[PDB]
């Protein structure tokens, strides 16, 4: 119905939000991952080092969280669609919304 479909968009752009944010997390760990690299050839001292190898590990952490994050917003949007499929048409919501599934499941 038309208020799935509303329901359908919000859940679509939550996945689009959280794939951004999974990227820019991601970003973050290949800056400081690089940072790393450049302070080790650098000679950075045992403690400069130790400190950005802390950033870099936490970092890392910010992942696993948005992984799952991602998957729950996949798993709601796979949800509405499924809901949809049930009835139906596919128009441009449903086409932004199995985009995204696509986009969602490559991360």
């Amino acid at each position: 119905h038309m208020a799935t479909i509303r329901n359908l968009k919000i859940k679509t752009s939550t996945c689009k939000r959280i794939v951004k944010e999974l990227h820019s997390y991601e970003k973050e760990v290949e800056r400081e991952a690089a940072k790393t690299a450049d302070m080790k050839d650098k000679g950075a001292d045992p403690y400069d080092l130790k400190q950005q190898e802390n950033v870099l590990g936490e970092s890392r952490m910010m992942i696993p969280d948005c992984h799952k994050r991602l998957e729950s917003a996949l798993a709601d949007l796979k949800s509405t669609l499924a809901e949809l499929e049930e009835t139906e048409k596919e128009g441009p919501e449903i086409e932004d919304a199995k985009k995204t599934v696509a986009d969602v499941e490559k991360q």
